[PDB]
């Protein structure tokens, strides 16, 4: 490459080929992310360069030369999908689970104060570093490139049910659902809800959540591909659902997976539930 060396793809991503990369004139080691191929993505893209925060991943450039389109944004070591899976016989300690949550939290609510969503969470893009910090990597990408960057089978299970249920727009609660179920999966270990297509997604949802209906979602059955036909499952109890989760990680939780997304809470009202009066920055053990 003309202004930076190889030193390994990293993966697929969900834009297009990711590799770690060496500045040709700095030295410094950065992510680059090869978009997989427009006017409108680059000017609104860029203005993330201005989204800066500890818990945001840093844009440091946007590259658009040879008629190809590379964002280039600082190199974290580890994403949490490895880290849960390195740490799976234990679990991941609850301290560190809580650090986490609250730090992701911090970064959504930095992020909807500035009107950006991200609309696509997932542990994959949730990056962590040696001395404790998480962030979440590519935030306000969906908006600005929504959208067909990759052959690969995309992740469901994190999606929002309003998404799901083809609802064309979109607001802050998805990415509170989303860290809900990511939340989930840190405690139990296991993806809460890991469907394999958009119906089975849904009804993943449903039969732990209870079938949702006019009365917990005023507007639902007049979504776009919402069906009456609907299975009516009841909804279980989060005690079964994420146990050994304490009562007050049990009432966040539940205001976070709220079906109507007006019901869901706010990055900057999780922040201030009685579940982070206890909150701490523990060091993780990190295998690199
Ligand atoms: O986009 C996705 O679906 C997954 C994905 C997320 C981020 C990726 O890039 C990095 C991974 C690790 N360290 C970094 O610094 C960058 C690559 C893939």
């Amino acid at each position: 490459m003309e202004n930076f060396q190889k030193v390994e793809k990293i993966g697929e991503g969900t834009y297009g080929v990711v590799y770690k990369a060496r500045n040709k004139l700095t030295g410094e080691v950065v992510a680059l992310k090869k978009i997989r191929l427009p006017s409108t993505a680059i000017r609104e893209i860029s203005l993330l360069k201005e989204l800066n925060h500890p818990n945001i991943v840093k844009l440091l450039d946007v590259i658009h030369t040879e008629n190809k389109l590379y964002l280039v944004f600082e190199f974290l070591h580890q994403d949490l999908k490895k880290f849960m899976d390195a740490s799976a016989l234990t679990g991941i300690p609850l301290p560190l689970i809580k650090s986490y949550l609250f730090q992701l939290l911090q970064g959504l609510a930095f992020c909807h104060s500035h009107r950006v969503l991200h609309r696509d969470l997932k542990p994959q893009n949730l990056l962590i570093n040696t001395e404790g910090a998480i962030k979440l990597a590519d935030f306000g990408l969906a908006r600005a490139f929504l959208r067909t960057y990759t052959h690969e089978v995309v992740t469901l299970w994190y999606r929002a049910p309003e998404i799901l249920l083809g609802c064309k727009y979109y607001s802050t609660a998805v990415d509170i659902w989303s860290l809900g179920c990511i939340f989930a999966e840190m405690v139990t270990r296991r993806a809460l809800f890991p469907g394999d297509s958009e119906i089975d997604q849904l009804f993943r949802i449903f039969r732990t959540l209870g079938t949702p209906d006019e009365v917990v979602w005023p507007g639902v059955t007049s979504m776009p591909d919402y069906k009456p036909s609907f299975p009516k499952w009841a909804r279980q109890d989060f005690s079964k659902v994420v146990p050994p989760l304490d009562e007050d990680g049990r009432s966040l939780l539940s205001q976070m997976l709220h079906y109507d997304p007006n019901k869901r809470i706010s990055a900057k009202a999780a922040l201030a539930h009685p579940f982070f009066q206890d909150v701490t920055k523990p060091v993780p053990h990190l295998r690199l």
